[PDB]
């Protein structure tokens, strides 16, 4: 299983120390530049307000299985958290499209470090992404 | 980027012909067996009711950029859908944990074909995975 990057992220977060814990609590604007060879996968995306972005957290550790979430004292499995470190550092964010510039998207709520590779983008859908509780 | 398979899915969905398009609409129970090597990642997962599962749709086409959803006539980009076919066929599911054995989890709302590779697991979080509109 080999992932082929379909784009790259451009944001104001250069290092792990600059990006927000969770993009939903930040007003920072990020850019998703999809590669020309995949650009055609954006057809009619301007009809969407919210999308799901999967990116690769390249500087994250891939052999860490236990972590202490911020504010916590004891460790827990990474699969029970949103920590960047995990066997497959896939960053998952629900973002809001603010603009569509050809093969580039201006969005907010994305918390990827500048330069992070983009893996996939899907339609955000309340009925399947949200749990009524 | 290369993905490490952290587990395998066991489900009653053999092929795309008997699999729910969206697992949230099915009541079928699926099992996620994580390889011992990553077992530590499940530490304290029994304390959760909902988690997000990322799996690899290994029999899906990776060279389609457009598709026509079931209840649709016009085609749109795969990045505006939840369709299997896309550059990186990663299935995304919010699931409900019914049971936790040792390295195995029985959940519902998963729509992975039987034997599909598991890629990642994250805690489900309303405030970030769901948009309040
Ligand atoms: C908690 S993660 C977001 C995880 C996402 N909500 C998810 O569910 O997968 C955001 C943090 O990961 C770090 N991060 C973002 N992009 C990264 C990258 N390309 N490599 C390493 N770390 C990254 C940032 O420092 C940021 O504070
Ligand atoms: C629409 S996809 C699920 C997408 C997921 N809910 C998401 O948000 O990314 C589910 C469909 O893809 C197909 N599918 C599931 N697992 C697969 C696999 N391992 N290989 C190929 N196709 C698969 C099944 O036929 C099923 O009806």
């Amino acid at each position: 299983m080999i992932l082929k990057p379909i784009g790259v992220v451009k944001s104001p977060f250069k290092t792990q120390n600059d990006a927000p814990r969770q993009g939903r609590f930040s007003d920072a604007v990020s850019e998703i530049a999809i590669f020309d060879e995949y650009a055609d996968g954006l057809h009619k995306i301007e009809n969407l307000r919210h999308i799901i972005v999967l990116y690769w957290m390249d500087k994250a550790s891939r052999d860490k299985l236990r972590v202490v979430p911020p504010g916590e004292t004891e460790e827990r499995g990474v699969f029970t958290t949103r920590s960047p470190s995990r066997p497959n550092p896939i960053g998952l964010c629900v973002v809001e499209i603010l603009e569509v510039e050809r093969n580039r998207l201006k969005v907010r709520w994305l918390d990827a470090l500048d330069g992070s590779p983009v893996i996939d983008i899907k339609k955000y859908s309340p009925e399947i992404d949200c749990v009524n509780q």
